[PDB]
């Protein structure tokens, strides 16, 4: 598969090529490195097993993740091979809620950079700095400037930790290729205290520039990463504020190959959520009413593509939007309230002013109760007993992070519903045994079942514009690989461990879809989708990296000597 | 310094070369790296002050271990100046007994390879293994073949981490540079049934290899090095098999520059404790009676390097025999008994035969005591009482390692001598106050002392033989740095904190000797021993790695044009 | 503009990087290579000047090609900048007709390896064969397999001279990067016995290989090219037999971005010649009649070209076909005629055989005379006076090459036809002067006004598929390009000395054309497709190679210290 022309205790250096005891005699006699190992000769399967055995034996989730992110940075291979050994069990250590915890610790752990760091005081010269990236292929860009980091706000340059953990994700979840994948910080200062009094910090000791001069620092990264890495390139925008992150979301949609994971990732797991939902209350999208604790990235970015999923369904925008009502610290979203936005003015419709969310529910009376404003033990014990007199079988997405934060347990809410209660979360929770005997298990709504799909189906077939659309069918197909049976379990998702196969079928959507409607570019057109997306899929195997050798016929493979 | 040709994201891969956020914008920039890096510039200091935190956080001596393993392959510089920054505490967590608990764990725990490995199947390869290594002149090497990491047994392949570790302190103590230095490991197999049944055993799983193909194994790793890296590379053993040590040492002392710091590493230290405690017994080397507990690879060494002593102050080799005797798990050692060897026949007197160790010290009425067979709590409380009688100031050097291994204890030793006990011991014991105010603060004989400078001056000079009268001498001059005052507060040794300038004195000595007695190789001789060898010695300094820029006058700088 | 991370000697080593003397003294002292050259820094222009004075003092048009060989595989940019210089003097040294001397001496002139070897051995494996190649980035391929270099025949492996001239040219005077061309020889033997007994020949020492073993080989080569560097990759076939040439053809160029030249640009080059002569004759191209001496890849499609341009104008496919007429080794090509193809056939009209090329004038009385046989004087005094009977301003192009097999001379086509002939030759004419003062100056047909701004053109937009129509409109632009005072001058192409503005506006209407008509496949489009082009064109000028330094705020750039 593979070529190289490193050689020796260099090629030992490299992540991609680097094998370490799976390195065979041959190829170490031939790569000139015999001798730099032991002399044992390990399969992937007995490296994973070392690595396991020293991650078992650890004591915290950090010290594992430190692990694993050693792991990555000497053998990528092995690296994902361990991942995709146990997804579920590695999925939230490589990435939320524990990379959360080590971009607090960033700056006293930081060892092994990972990733491009581009700040303000580069402005005119990105250019310059991406080309000290060593690859020169890249087909996905995670990019933050750390300053909303979900839950922990701004941590300025020791967010990068998010981008390096998400993309990990889009390779294991996705068979995105990694050495295409490019983690980045935009660093323009922070107005975290705590970081500028750190003498330790290893971001710029700085308040963070606003205004335009902020403005035509993205405009020249946009520029500068297109330019070099083509207009084919995905860039997502992650943890972001409130106010940039629809702002440069609106601004470069439509010119490049972006989105932002917060607002349209999240959007499209909580719809996916709500029509598995629907398939036990066995109504209608039209049906529903729906609350939001929250007003934030994803609240917005949720509520927006639940209107175009009504708007699916016939219903005109002015009749879905009424259906849909927000909150936030002020109070209830309603017409003529102070503090508004021009993203919740388009959901403020005429009410009384409410401050208190108890009041609220038995006033709206909603069937379908979204959390993700990180108020721990918002869905109160009178909140959920409300919620099951208004309705037979009512929604709770409880999806704040993490645990703490949560609006209810799994056990809180089953117990008070009386097991009708249609549950989903943010955080996990164990199943749940009723008096009846009957058990629950409800499912997570974790960005992972979207943006690794999404992004392996629009670099694929060469999307140049990710529209709404895609997250919204999107969420069907997740919808769609749940099984009544997982329904009447409780399951609103699929199985965490089948994350590969949802990639997979969400990417393939993407492919037929592009090709049918004429919004591809790669071609020619493959006669297989499905085949197609496979063969561009990342394996955890080890490529050949020695030459082809082969022999000529002897008279002509023959030294002359006249 | 030096100029590099290495670029960018590889160049940050190279520990040598890698400064992390000490590279300033201008290096990072002109190494084109900017981006690779966070938008801050640290001085070293902080860079120090980033570990120690990280360090204090952890809660066992061997995930210490790790973290600085670690940063020794990202960063060779920044890990030194940890290590120097405090050496007496780092030094137990890089060399022994830590890296005897990571040898133990080394399979498991495997991840950036250091070093080289070398087995009986590269046997009529050994040259071609040698490439593999990306550093073309060396001048130290450590070997061992893991049969005997001490204490600890047949660690076979997952003895690798001994020559790292003490490679580690030849820089951090010595100021050896790193680059030069090659950590060796000799995979022959082990007998170690508990690594052949361990599924992630790095080493082969196979019995060792005896005999002459072990023999002549050993013969062509010495060509081999000999051939490549020069005549003049030292190559010292480290942790054999008692039989093996003594034989290859014998065998190749003479024609290679090589020595066995089990054996005369140990010895020179134990003379040194000796040499410094003499200013306190107030008599001379010649008056002493010695009983060793222990007749293996130390034992004898130090044994040998006693009658050498005794040799340069006027006596034969047959009369200074006679004051040292030797006991080991059979019994002491005297003419006509069973179970003998060539260097224990040596010193086996024609006298009763005896077992029970205070009956020995009874009958032999010693000055000097010494341990050495890691057998703890031999040195008994009658012993002790005993040793309190025969001698005003009783000499009771408890070696053995760990503690839990050591003879006696500090404690125990100088309350039942009445504090009239001179002590020193291989693992480390607080002070102990004595009942008349005095409080005693016993040494540590670690061979951290002699080994680190015994490698500089040998190099520095060019000396191309080791022989005996090198580590006496050095023996002489680490007593010599111990003060009239440290004696009289119990110590025996210069403090563990010093050891850099130890080494310096030492490494001084052998090189002024060497160039007096024509015996170096290295020319033109230079005038000022003590600057030639400082300037010979590692810094933690970060090197300049950026070209040399310097304009030329404008006149022929210009750019010629059509004119 | 780019940064590279190579350093010392080997950058001397890449001609892409290497500027010799032009290297300032900050740049050397930078890449790590001062000492290396010597301590004077010269401009582009004194390079050039030392170059063309090594160059004036060669004796033959092959040591000249020598010069320029190694100057290439040194110093690219030097290169290009010298052969930009005085265009029309170095196209025929480093292209036709020194090229094809070249490769009769390849084997014994071989030194530096230009290009890429496949080999009918290599089946199965040219995927790997391509990976040899350091460039990463290729849009234009040149293969040949050597079969038949135009006038010289089989010449096998030496043909590579021939891909690596005409790149020299695709860069030279179309502005296409040269680190994104790739010459590549297809290797399957040679009938040529005299390389077979030369004990020097390069290539495989065996006959061709024929039949479904050939054509596999070519279907891979084409796979793994596309597979490789993107089917949006331009592969043009050069020399290539005549059935080969025409099979292979129309058996790639629907699904792969693909040309051959000897065919499709020789008919682009032919045709724009005609535009031009129509505004002399004053009349349109459905009134001519055209007769061709010679029936092979170049005439068949010349011919092809015309019927497109006479559709073009209103005409059908059935009544355009009936004004030419070919002529071959076996006569006149006509109706029930044997020995005839698929693509003489398809001109084989109904009538008398003949066989004399004379009576062949005397019977067609045809408006325009092209030869393409390579058969000199062909044209001769009879035939040069006939046609100047029949016509007012006789249409007579001897394309032919090298003025030993040109059809005719100027010098005896302007006489016999008494100064009204128009005329233009593949090979180089001196002005001729006329009785009635006027001097004329007649065009030369070079295949290098068409390819290298069609190359542009199709790789700027990323065409996918190279239609017949791009050749037609091709050459419409090249002769818009010659002015009304050209003609009466006798020019029936513009100067070759501007053949570097021809390639842009070629490449623009290619563009402009391919946008509007939606099968450009480049996005965003542009605003302005002339500066498009033109920031896609290569420079001459060096590249700045040096990393990008610039400073940052005091504040943040400061080293952090304790404090």
């Amino acid at each position: 598969r593979r070529h190289t022309h490193q050689r020796g205790y260099l090629l030992t250096r490299n992540p991609h090529l680097n094998k370490d005891l799976a390195f065979t005699l041959e190829e170490r006699q031939q790569l000139n490195i015999h001798g730099l190992l032991p002399p044992s000769f390990n399969s992937q399967e007995i490296q994973v097993l070392r690595v396991v055995k020293n991650f078992e034996h650890l004591n915290s989730d950090f010290d594992r993740y430190l692990l694993l992110m050693d792991l990555q940075d000497r053998n990528e291979k092995l690296f994902y091979r361990v991942l995709t050994s146990d997804i579920e069990k590695f999925m939230p250590i490589v990435y939320t809620p524990t990379v959360g915890l080590a971009c607090q610790q960033y700056s006293l752990v930081f060892r092994k950079p990972r990733g491009l760091f581009i700040t303000i005081h580069d402005r005119g010269h990105i250019a310059s700095v991406l080309n000290a990236w060593p690859e020169d292929v890249i087909k996905a860009i995670v990019v933050t400037d750390g300053e909303r980091i979900l839950g922990l706000g701004d941590l300025g340059c020791n967010g990068m930790g998010i981008p390096v953990g998400k993309l990990a994700l889009y390779t294991a979840c996705g068979g995105m290729n990694p050495q295409e994948c490019l983690p980045v910080i935009l660093d323009v200062g922070t107005e975290n205290e705590e970081l500028l009094k750190d003498p330790l910090y290893i971001g710029l000791r700085q308040r963070r520039v606003r205004g335009s001069e902020y403005d035509d620092f993205l405009d020249e990264f946009m520029e500068a990463v297109s330019s070099k890495y083509g207009m084919n390139c995905l860039i997502q925008f992650e943890d972001f504020a409130n106010v940039n992150a629809f702002r440069l979301l609106n601004k470069y949609r439509n010119q490049y190959c972006t989105f932002n994971d917060d607002i349209q990732g999240t959007a499209s797991v909580a719809v996916a959520g709500l029509l598995a939902a629907l398939r036990i209350t066995k109504n209608k999208l039209s049906d529903q009413t729906i609350l939001f604790q929250g007003a934030g990235e994803a609240a917005l970015g949720i509520a927006h593509l639940i209107v175009m999923a009504l708007e699916k369904e016939g219903l005109p925008k002015e009749k879905a939007i009424k259906k849909i009502w927000l909150v936030d610290s002020k109070g209830l979203i309603v017409k003529g309230r102070a503090s508004l936005t021009q993203e919740k003015e388009k959901f403020a419709h005429e009410h009384e002013e409410m401050k208190n969310l108890e009041a609220i529910v038995q006033e709206i009376k909603p069937t379908a109760l979204i959390g993700v404003a990180a108020i721990g033990g918002a869905f109160s014990e009178q909140i959920l007993k409300d919620m099951a007199a208004f309705n037979e079988r009512p929604i709770i997405f409880a999806l704040s992070n993490p645990t703490s934060k949560a609006e209810c347990s799994a056990e809180q809410c089953y117990k008070i519903t009386k097991g009708r209660a249609i549950f989903a979360s943010g955080s996990p929770f164990d199943p749940v045994t009723l008096p009846n005997g009957q058990t629950l298990y409800p499912g997570q709504g974790n960005n992972s079942y979207v943006f690794p799909g999404v992004a392996l189906g629009v670099v694929a077939c060469g999307l140049r514009q990710i529209t709404d659309n895609i997250f919204l069918t999107t969420a069907e197909v997740i919808a769609q690989q749940v099984s009544d049976k997982h329904l009447e379990e409780g399951r609103l998702y699929p199985p965490l461990n089948t994350i590969r196969d949802v990639s997979l079928k969400i990417a393939e959507k993407i492919v037929k879809d592009a090709y049918q409607e004429k919004t591809a570019t790669v071609y020619p057109e493959p006669q297989n989708k499905e085949a197609f997306v496979r063969s561009q899929m990342y394996s955890t195997d080890y490529d050949q990296i020695l030459p082809d050798c082969y022999s000529w016929p002897e008279e002509v493979q023959k030294i002359q000597t006249k």
